[PDB]
């Protein structure tokens, strides 16, 4: 079902995040495509979060988030937080380390949205890794941005 | 001001859309790079839009809009509809000939998002152009993807 829909969608590239949480002791992460910034003052992004997600319960009630932004190569990490367990994966510090950046957010809304719902943070603390090309995901695949030396 | 943050976001790697809308005699476009699906039942997509944009406007009192995913080559519209002239573009038929794909929405919410409102389309037709590579952004500059792979 909604095959021409699905495909459109598999023509818009972007980079691969990792959504995580944690009330106490209990953390989720959550791989995520579905993200954007949102305003500048306020500091805000936005990302989408199924409604079935395991993180979401966590996240409302942590009322605050993280999302680190994959780099070329962490390829592992993304299928890891997308629900296909690897060894040696976990965030530390709540995040993702050795990401591209990582964004402390505080929740700011929920918002609907059809199956998914709408998530905004506010944006209270960043965290930059080293530079470098990012991991892209375009037409069902992971993917690498022409970035030579 | 926000100079790690802007860094952060300058590190997420996406593709390049053009907006559009038609109200009475008034049409706009505007590049946005704010773009990620958002559900497939309903079918929605969800897009940062200025506040400061001329086209959002024209885009609430249509109640519907266009968004154009732009191929490699496209430079030219996201300048063009990003505020920087280019000779001869144009839209046809409301939207961008030639991109990748082209969705057409009714507008189906509207939410407040700082600097930015949150504009949630639901799709009602698809317009699916000939493959290839994508248009992309990625820190401050377009980018391109090895492709294939």
């Amino acid at each position: 079902m909604k095959e021409a829909f699905k495909e459109a969608l598999a023509r818009f590239a972007s980079g691969v995040t990792v959504v995580a949480a944690r009330l106490g002791e209990e953390e989720r992460g959550m791989t995520a495509t579905a993200f954007m910034s949102l305003s500048l003052e306020p500091p805000l992004v936005a990302l989408a979060v199924s409604e079935r997600a395991k993180l979401l319960p966590v996240l409302e009630g942590a009322g605050a988030f993280t999302v680190s932004l994959l780099r070329e190569g962490q390829e592992a990490v993304s299928e890891h937080f997308a629900g296909r367990p690897k060894e040696g994966i976990a965030l530390e510090e709540g995040r993702v380390k050795g990401a591209l950046a990582v964004l402390r957010c505080r929740l700011h809304a929920l918002y609907p949205g059809g199956d998914h719902r709408i998530v905004v943070g506010l944006v209270e603390e960043v965290e930059l890794g080293e530079g470098g090309p990012p991991l892209v995901y375009f037409q069902r695949g992971y993917r690498r941005l022409v970035w030579p030396s």
